[PDB]
């Protein structure tokens, strides 16, 4: 009935969006579900799930600061004991062509997006290697493999999946599996923030015929997060309704 | 708790293997399964079935033979009902190098694993179109990319990957998903007939230390069968505890 | 002064649109060419390259029959001396959606662009791992990760991709670089048949903004048959103006 | 004749191994050379280009640094005209696993080989998309998907490959090609410290049977980089004797 109870989850940018969408999914399958994010919308997304019956916590976290990190992690295992589960989801965009492209807005779409994936890596790994047991799950995006307007984006996903890769070689023995889903285009804040017509110019890419759901990249999550996903290990599972960017 | 159930299911080739531990998931999960395969011991395969609780079907099927596929289908639907999911697995093997690859090992391994593979997925689309609604799922193997003496192996495999990407682009639209799986180094009776010197020095190369079993890539199939996995279309996941072969 | 100088290459469907561009490039650079078609008009074309002051040679040929792939190599050998580039670019369409594809239309285009490119690939691994030196490329199409109504002609390309990797693992110890090019649209008399308003979809696609040129497929084979791309193998490069189909 | 004649180059971390290669066959083939890297001894680099009878010159630059990059660019075109080839082969190396890389090991590695690349690309892009023409060769890693103790160097090199598909898609109008070359094991003066014995291991691994040589990656970009490469664009090729890392 419930694949994933009995074990805590961290998912950051979980105060709304596919973030959130992900903390539905794994709560629904019995996680306890660590809200991590900058906003303080995060209380309000984790008073969510505690009202739907699930196990739900808010932790205000900069991912970009290694301070912040670190005491992301130690209050976690201090509210729900050891985290089994980590979903990289947080990120943002500044996007600009690359003659354009300013200095500041480079710096910044890189430290969140690069280095804040890297720091809560680190730290899973730092506790899952040794404890034999772990999931690692990074949000990247279909833009990995070139977008117009997002030379910082891309290149800040695509090094995303070089992690996902390296990750897995050296904690596949562990017993932990690392994994990144890029999900294509789904309805979010972010994405109906868009203009008009650029929302139609997305949809008409999408084989499928439509813009997917924050659920539908939890349900590929909180699969990867299960033990019949544990022979799965250093793939990129495109959730984009066939999309091809 | 029963995610497949209500859903009847087609699976190549699983009188035995992979293919066997595929319907054994997608049974677990309430479905009703069809085992297709030329080998007669597809009945007492079929009987283990229905001995767990669960509806199956063995059917003697050439897949090769255009007739036999159509058929298949005819007979399946009469039985359990309009057919939702299909798993394409049937894939024999006649490894030889490039320069001594006779004719005929060539002409054997493609009729079966391509051909076949095209039989069987244009008989679904023909249905699978028309009911708005429909799973194909295609084994092909890690070795679509290359692996010494599989010349004709790497040729199927590598085609079916081609296939499935294009009947993606074709059937999206229609709310039919079409998804590959290649599965690693899995410990099955075919399998445990190398060399156990050979097999122990293939496994200390998996990241993850160990052979997989045939129900890990089965977890894979019952869950891209799955409604949660709706957004997930014309993807190869890789199913080798992080082997690159 | 010229690279290919002293060398002897035979290009399969070399009497008309790439071939014939891939024909003109490597005589440009010294080889002495060997038009490998099963159309008479491969006669004027080697002709055409005679008058221009290279060396060239026509033999008719049906790349899907073995005994006259065997037949071309005998006859190659004994004109202009032993092989030391082969490139298959003989390749046909017989294009329909997944539920219209005739099982004839299927065998044609699987018999010519994957057993085909095996049959020649085969002769020049016989030859080429004996002398230690060889240039095996193959074209294959931006269609082999998906191309709405080719399910028979993605799944020929996406296998002649998979054998290109595998002769690679097979004959790079013995000095022979085996790799693949993916052209992405190229103006030919093939792709100037379609209907206008699919020529400017088709290029509307291209980011470079134009229909490529024969030449511009010639001029990447020039480069993996020199001595320079020695150290480039089981490589796809696309040839397609940043394409993305 | 010189495939590069009249033509100016920017090699980064030219001073040695792979970028002074890269910057040899360059000069062979005409191209005038801007050696540009922190290292002093690239003014012997750009001297042993003289000596040849080719116009080279060394500017010292912190590629970091984007005062630096816009004054490299500047003094690079008052001195041989304008730039027409671009090679981002500047890269370190921070190695360490995942649970112990250092913030400042993370830092370094992505401000110079990511950061880095980034701001020189910015300053082609901004030139190249007023004339017309161009050429960016990015010099990534067998480590983009993926290396042990490389979660730093894999992260910068994924990225490199995500700006190389981006750029491509806002330069491919204005005549400008944006590719990628990924190196596998490379025989340089910066890789014969290891033990043979290691180096017997890093070899079995390709299937060439031999480590490459700098110049084997500058056949590849001199190609790239000529009039006849004009249709390859956002493409990653390996030059690595088939070696899946
Ligand atoms: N929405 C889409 O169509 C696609 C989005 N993605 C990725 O999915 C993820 C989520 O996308 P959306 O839900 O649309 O985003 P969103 O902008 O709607 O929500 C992202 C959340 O991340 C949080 N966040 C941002 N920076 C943070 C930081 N440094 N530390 C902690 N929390 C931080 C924000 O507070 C916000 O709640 C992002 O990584 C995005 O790049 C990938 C491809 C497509
Ligand atoms: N033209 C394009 O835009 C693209 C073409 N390609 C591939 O490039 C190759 C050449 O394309 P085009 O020049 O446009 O085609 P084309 O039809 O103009 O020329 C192909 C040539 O192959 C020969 N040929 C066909 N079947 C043969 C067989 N069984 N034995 C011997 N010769 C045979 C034909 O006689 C013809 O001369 C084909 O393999 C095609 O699939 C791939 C990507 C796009
Ligand atoms: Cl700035
Ligand atoms: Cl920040
Ligand atoms: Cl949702
Ligand atoms: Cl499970
Ligand atoms: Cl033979
Ligand atoms: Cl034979
Ligand atoms: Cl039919
Ligand atoms: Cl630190
Ligand atoms: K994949
Ligand atoms: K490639």
């Amino acid at each position: 009935a419930m694949k994933l109870a009995s074990k805590t989850a961290i998912v950051t940018g979980a105060a709304r969006g596919i973030g959130f969408g992900i903390a539905q999914v794994l709560a629904r399958e019995g996680a306890r579900v660590i809200i991590a994010d900058r906003d303080a919308h995060g209380e309000a997304a984790a008073a969510s799930l505690r009202e739907s019956g699930a196990q739900a916590l808010f932790i205000s976290c900069n991912i970009a600061e290694k301070t912040q990190v670190e005491a992301l992690f130690s209050q976690a295992e201090e509210a729900f004991g050891p985290v089994d589960i980590l979903v990289n989801n947080a990120g943002i965009n500044r996007d600009a062509m690359l003659h354009k492209l300013t200095e500041a807005d480079w710096d910044t779409v890189i430290d969140v997006n690069l280095k804040g994936t890297f720091l809560c890596m680190q730290q899973a790994a730092i506790r899952m290697r040794e404890r034999g047991a772990g999931r690692i799950i990074n949000i990247a995006s279909a833009s990995w493999l070139g977008n117009v307007g997002q030379t910082n984006y891309s290149a800040s996903k695509a090094g995303v999946v070089g992690m996902t890769k390296t990750a897995c070689r050296e904690l596949a023995k562990k017993g932990v599996t690392v994994n990144a889903i890029c999900p294509g285009f789904i309805d979010t804040d972010m994405t109906r923030g868009v203009p008009e017509n650029v929302w139609q110019i997305m949809v008409s890419k999408i084989p499928a015929g439509y813009a997917g759901e924050a659920k539908d990249v939890g349900e590929c999550v909180a699969f990867l997060a299960s033990d019949g996903a544990r022979y799965i290990n250093g793939e990129v599972i495109n959730v984009g309704g066939g999309m091809v960017l």
